[PDB]
């Protein structure tokens, strides 16, 4: 099975991140009880302890998806005990200990994640990811002034925005997503990229600037999708295919 291939390569490069110098403060969750603000200013936590049951729920179907966790790691120390702290740096060394283990092992895991997920050696799809990538860098992400909605929103730097916005969406994870070949046709990556103007709607309001500037995204995008039409039709149509003819 290699799902269970995959997940003992991961864990191990867990056994070798937690062996490196002073990560234990990243073995196990933070105690939110000793560290009482945690929660106010971290939204998703992260530990090598969580990300190891995670591997062996077998959560991580490929490479990005344990990483987008382990990176995790580092980014919410960065928030929390500033970007050049130890803490940081430490986390830091594991993510790039995680890098060079995954490069040794690039052609073995590649080998695996196909044989878990055959779509991502279908060139129907990457194509497909290709176009929608192209969308979101040259035309989505060019929209003036549309920064509010290139990254997930940080609560440290607005800190009620999750206690409004459960359903949070923004262009980084649509992309993370495209990269994951998560979208086989245009409706799923509508539904994540309306997301985006909806949570505007509620969180600034119908007439704010900002939801301006969310709806010229959504617009360039249905644009764009009806200029590729034709040929989006026609990768849509292989996909569902090739998606078929994997049972
Ligand atoms: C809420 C607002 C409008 O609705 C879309 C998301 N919006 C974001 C997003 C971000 C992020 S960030 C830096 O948190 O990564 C994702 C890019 N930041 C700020 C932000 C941060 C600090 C002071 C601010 N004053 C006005 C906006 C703003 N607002």
């Amino acid at each position: 099975d290699p799902m269970v291939t995959l997940s003992s390569i991961l864990e191990s490069i867990i056994n070798d991140m937690r062996d490196l110098p002073n990560t234990y403060p990243f073995h196990t969750p933070v105690n939110a009880k000793v560290v009482k603000d945690y929660y106010k200013i971290i939204t998703r936590p992260m530990d090598l302890q969580t990300l190891r049951e995670n591997v062996r729920k077998r959560l991580y179907p490929s490479r990005e998806e344990f990483r987008e966790h382990l990176e995790l790691i580092v980014k919410n120390s960065a928030t929390y005990n500033g970007p050049k702290h130890s803490l940081t740096q430490i986390s830091q060394s594991m993510l790039d200990l995680c890098d060079e283990k995954l490069k040794e092992k690039e052609d073995k895991l590649a080998r695996l994640e196909k044989a878990i997920n055959p779509l991502l050696d279908d060139d129907d799809q990457v194509a497909f990811s290709f176009i929608l990538d192209n969308i979101v860098t040259q035309k989505m992400m060019a929209v003036p002034d549309s920064w509010p909605f290139h990254h997930p929103v940080n609560k440290k730097f607005v800190p009620d925005y999750y206690k409004v916005i459960v359903n949070p969406m923004d262009l980084e994870t649509i992309r993370k997503n495209i990269s994951k070949h998560k979208y086989q046709s245009r409706e799923s990556f509508l539904d994540d990229v309306n997301l985006i103007l909806a949570n505007s709607v509620k969180y600034n309001g119908p007439e704010s600037q900002y939801t301006k500037t969310a709806q010229e995204i959504v617009n360039v995008c249905y644009q764009t999708l009806t200029e590729y039409d034709e040929h989006l039709t026609q990768l849509e149509k292989d996909i569902c295919t090739a998606k078929e003819a994997a049972l």
